[PDB]
């Protein structure tokens, strides 16, 4: 509903939106992954990960070093809002937080931690 969104990974390293607004009253927040085509985890593999914009750098570091076995992020990464579990094609997952972990004026960027996915595969996020 209003407190939701849902975000398809295709097998071309597109997510299709590059800007999702969250309502400041919501007290939650889902995002519903989903990987549309037929590229298997251990090739194309996506996930959903959210933090400011200025954590990004380092999470996507530290994400992709960390190897498909940890899903791509550095485990108990304290930068890292909100993820998804890593998926392949035909696969779904959905995460909820909390939008009290959010600034209105403060700016986020969802992105994908695989190797070569997150310059390809992000966005931003704002609260309205
Ligand atoms: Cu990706």
């Amino acid at each position: 509903a209003e407190c939701s969104v849902d975000i398809q990974g295709n097998d071309q390293m597109q997510f299709n939106t590059n800007a999702i607004t969250v309502d400041k009253s919501c007290k939650q927040f889902t995002v519903n992954l989903s990987h549309p085509g037929n590229l298997p985890k251990n090739v194309m593999g996506h996930n959903w990960v959210l933090s400011t914009a200025a954590d990004m750098q380092g999470v996507v570091t530290d994400g992709m070093a960390s190897g498909l076995d940890k899903d791509y992020l550095k485990p108990d990464d304290s930068r890292v809002i909100a993820h998804t579990k890593l998926i392949g094609s035909g696969e779904k997952d959905s995460v909820t937080f909390d939008v009290s972990k959010l600034k209105e004026g403060e700016q986020y960027m969802f992105f994908c931690t695989p190797p070569g996915h997150s310059a390809l595969m992000k966005g931003t996020l704002t609260l309205k």
